[PDB]
């Protein structure tokens, strides 16, 4: 029905919000410190000297383990 | 349809995974450092000496700003 399409759209937007804002291909799993913006995968976070959201200098990157993380292992057998 | 029910289930599970593992009422927005487990809201995280997932000592709590917030 039309509600199936509406729910498909909400699910797609929620999943897109969980992907790296720079490469758009990998899940977010890194925090820029000290600002706290958590918007990149580990590969894009390592290459940025300043935060892409607030422009604060990145002192270091903290890896984050989130309950929403998925990997190829989560595939349905 | 049945497909609508399946999508509603996936959305509900994704939203429940974003909630604090201790109070179950507030969104996760804090990381235990240095282990990196990001499983609590600020209020529950502030009171813990050790990570509730891996038992590593918490040296400090980093507030996180996620696009899903
Ligand atoms: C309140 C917690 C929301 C959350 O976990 N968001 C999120 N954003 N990107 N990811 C990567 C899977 N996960
Ligand atoms: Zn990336
Ligand atoms: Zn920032
Ligand atoms: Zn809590
Ligand atoms: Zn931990």
């Amino acid at each position: 029905s039309q509600q199936t399409r509406v729910l498909q759209e909400k699910l797609r937007k929620l999943k897109e919000a969980m992907l790296c804002m720079v490469c758009c291909e990998e899940e977010i799993n890194s925090t820029f410190c000290p600002c706290g913006h958590t918007v990149c995968c580990e590969s894009c976070a390592a290459q940025l000297q300043s935060c892409p959201v607030c422009r604060s200098r990145v002192e270091h990157v903290q890896h984050v383990y989130l309950p929403t993380h998925t990997s190829l292992l989560n595939l349905t057998v």
